[PDB]
């Protein structure tokens, strides 16, 4: 699909309707595979934290650490491919410019790349962005091939506002989802049991960004 028309013809009704959107497939095998790849080197070269730290207990040895990151710029040699996922985004939230809400999307964080190592750890029920700081929408894409959740965990699940049923989303290779950042969107990762990776990156609205800097006195793009 060109951007544009998974932009118009998907994406804009989806995010005024729902505030979740899921886009399979999104850049094909090949290049869905060469970010694998590069995510996967990153990781065996030791470029992510040793992660979150969990279980902090007396003895320091058997400590629990979970969710793993590195924050990418997108140009670095070896991540090219990724610094392509990320232009691939902007290009869609580009054509969606003045039909999300009635945001203006300004700029971007650079890409988080997060693994959860397989440990049985996953992230508690949050809000991305519960104080008003920018961000508007989440861009998350997934890269776990054959992925099973019966089997190896590692559900996002999240509890739209005010709605009784949750949403639950694989990690699935080659799949992006928008979901709005702020208190409408809670959600968590249930425990993931084997290795599980994913590259998130947060679009600002202009004028929350504007004013976050009075209240609290690295956007690109
Ligand atoms: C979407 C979900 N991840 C998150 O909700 C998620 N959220 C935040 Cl705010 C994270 C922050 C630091 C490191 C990992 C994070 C993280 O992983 C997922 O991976 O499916
Ligand atoms: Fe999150």
């Amino acid at each position: 699909l060109p951007a544009l028309k998974l932009a118009l013809e998907y994406i804009v009704p989806c995010m005024n309707k729902h505030g979740i959107c899921v886009v399979d497939d999104f850049l094909g095998k090949e290049t869905g595979q060469q970010i694998g790849d590069e995510v996967r080197a990153l990781h065996d070269t030791g470029k992510f934290t040793d992660g979150q730290l969990v279980s902090q207990k007396s003895d320091s040895s058997k400590d629990i650490r979970g969710d793993k990151i590195t924050w990418i710029e997108g140009k670095e040699p070896g991540c090219e491919t990724i610094g392509l996922l990320m232009s691939s985004m902007d290009d869609l939230i580009r054509h969606c410019n003045g039909k999300l809400g009635s945001y203006k999307i300004n700029g971007r964080t650079k890409a988080m790349v997060a693994c959860y190592p397989g440990n049985g750890t996953g992230y508690v029920r949050h809000v991305d962005n519960p104080n008003g700081d920018g961000r508007c929408v989440t861009c998350i894409y997934y890269l776990n091939k054959d992925w099973d959740a019966k089997v190896s965990g590692g559900i996002l699940r999240i509890f739209p506002e005010g709605k009784a049923q949750f949403a639950d989303i694989e990690p699935k290779f080659d799949r992006l989802l928008f979901f709005w950042s702020d208190r409408r969107n809670p959600h968590e990762v249930q425990p993931a049991y084997a290795t599980r990776y994913a590259i998130t990156v947060w679009y600002f609205d202009a004028d929350e960004r504007a004013r976050a800097k009075v209240k609290y006195l690295v956007r690109v793009e």
